[PDB]
RNA sequence: GUGUGAAUGAAU
């Protein structure tokens, strides 16, 4: 080849206003790509207290020359880097169940199913009570669940994370 | 607010 690439990932958007909106990040990001999507992060319990965003796009690079300086938003100056639980990664394992994180109220049980299903086919979904950072999902194949896992997915626009579902109950079948 | 995503399940 002539050139390199690498796992992709969500930029954090550190340093907002904390009044900016989200599309207002994807109006201005657009300057390198094509915003795969926007998502900003926030508290739980005061949604006041990370003043940040996400921002992913359709390429690696585009994911390497925004960190190389600062930018403007609203009139503030911010910064875009690689948080630190991503681009640490190189391979899941066998099942026909993943495991999920950042999840958000924005999405639900059915909602990921539905957009699982375009991988192949999708079994279940599950999430537990009440409402956390994490889902589960299950496939039709001990493949998709196995070239799925760690790709760092989005659902109606909210990146979420994925990993290597662990047995509460029962064995695997390698 | 010193800017970091945090969160591995049932039904009986």
């Amino acid at each position: 080849g002539s050139h390199m690439a690498s796992k992709t990932s969500d930029l954090i958007v550190l340093g907002l206003p904390w009044k900016t909106t989200e599309q207002d990040l994807k109006e201005y990001f657009s300057t390198f790509g094509e915003v795969l999507m926007v998502q900003v992060k926030k508290d739980l319990k005061t949604g006041h207290s990370k003043g940040f965003g996400f921002v992913r796009f359709t390429e690696y690079e585009t994911q390497v020359k925004v960190m190389s300086q600062r930018h403007m938003i609203d009139g503030r100056w911010c910064d875009c880097k690689l948080p630190n639980s991503k681009q640490s990664q190189d391979e899941p394992l066998r099942s026909r169940k993943v495991f999920v994180g950042r999840c958000t109220e924005d999405m639900t049980e059915d909602e990921l199913r539905e957009f699982f299903s375009q991988y192949g086919d999708v079994m279940d979904v599950f999430i537990p009570k009440p409402f956390r950072a994490f889902a589960f999902v299950t496939f039709a194949d001990d493949q998709i669940a196995q070239s799925l896992c760690g790709e760092d997915l989005i659902i109606k626009g909210i990146s979420v994370h994925i990993s290597n579902a662990e047995p509460k109950h029962n064995s695997n079948r390698q």
